[PDB]
């Protein structure tokens, strides 16, 4: 298949933004299929030496044939830029709905926790460690099932994550492991359910020093068998979280009673409840 170039499309809107990529929206004009196109400064990318996390995402991304990851579907480069042919996922990031409807009931927050535990089952069996999961990164196709995406700064089996969700023993070795992916899971069960996430304050330090303090607290309407989940995650001891190896693994996580209900086989297939 012929490698593509930037005049084999017509670019349109800006999807997304972060220090080193601009996602923009683009039709190719022979198929007229929709395409989110990553686009990287190749000259930024070197002046801040990040060669290596731009190749790791290639790489990570070339692994993964999962339907809750965004897939790469194509690559170029021109004089100047990288390009990255990814999933245009209708719905946008998970963040928005958070703060459109506020908060989910427990139909809701069920499916859609249940998704990105299938989703961390796959990763975590490729020997893959995402390191900045987290809303902004899980995103919602036309038909509402997610899509993880935002692999550059993963380990294959250094860097922390975004503050509200780094785990504590980054706060201290400075280590990172599959444990750390689900103390961001804790968290974002948290922000499902309240609305909000569970360390928050008014500078970045002050959220450091209540994460290795264990400094949070429930609302009361949070639901009893999400919360009691929400403890076996949100745990300071690494070895101790629901799901990590040592506590053998997903098995006992999927079979929390929070999930109850749940077919974990085929929910690609089912149809998400309606989010309000
Ligand atoms: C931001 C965004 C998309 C992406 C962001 C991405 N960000 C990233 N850092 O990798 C990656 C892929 C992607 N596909 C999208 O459709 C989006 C917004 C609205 C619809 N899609």
């Amino acid at each position: 298949p012929r490698k593509k170039r930037p005049e084999d499309f017509k670019f349109g809107k800006i999807l997304g933004e972060g220090s080193f990529s601009t996602v923009v929206l683009a039709r190719e004009l022979a198929t007229s299929r929709e395409y989110a196109i990553k686009i990287l400064e190749k000259r930024h990318i070197i002046k801040e030496n990040k060669v290596p996390y731009v190749t790791r995402e290639r790489d990570v991304m070339s692994r993964l044939d999962h339907p809750f990851f965004v897939k790469l579907y194509f690559t170029f480069q021109d004089d100047e830029k990288l390009y990255f042919g990814l999933s245009y996922a209708k719905n946008g990031e998970l963040l928005k709905y958070i703060r459109k409807i506020g908060s989910f009931d427990e139909t809701c927050t069920r499916f859609y926790t249940a998704e990105i535990v299938s989703a961390l089952e796959y990763l975590h069996g490729k020997g893959i460690i995402h390191r900045d999961l987290k809303p902004e990164n899980i995103l919602l196709n036309e038909d509402m099932h997610i899509q993880i995406t935002d692999f550059g700064t993963a380990k294959v089996l250094s860097f922390v994550g975004t503050a509200q969700y780094v785990s504590p023993e980054l706060l201290t070795e400075k280590s990172a492991c599959k444990s750390s992916d689900l103390w961001a899971l804790g968290c974002i069960i948290y922000q499902l359910v309240a609305g909000l996430p569970p360390f928050r304050a008014g500078n970045e330090y002050l959220i450091f020093q209540k994460i290795i303090k264990l400094e949070y607290d429930f609302p009361e309407k949070f639901f009893p068998k999400a919360r009691d989940l929400v403890e076996k995650l949100l745990v300071l001891d690494a070895t101790k979280r629901l799901g990590c190896e040592e506590m053998e693994g997903y098995g006992p996580l999927k079979a929390h009673p929070f999930f109850e209900s749940v077919t974990w086989e085929n929910l690609h297939q089912q149809t998400p409840p309606k989010l309000t």
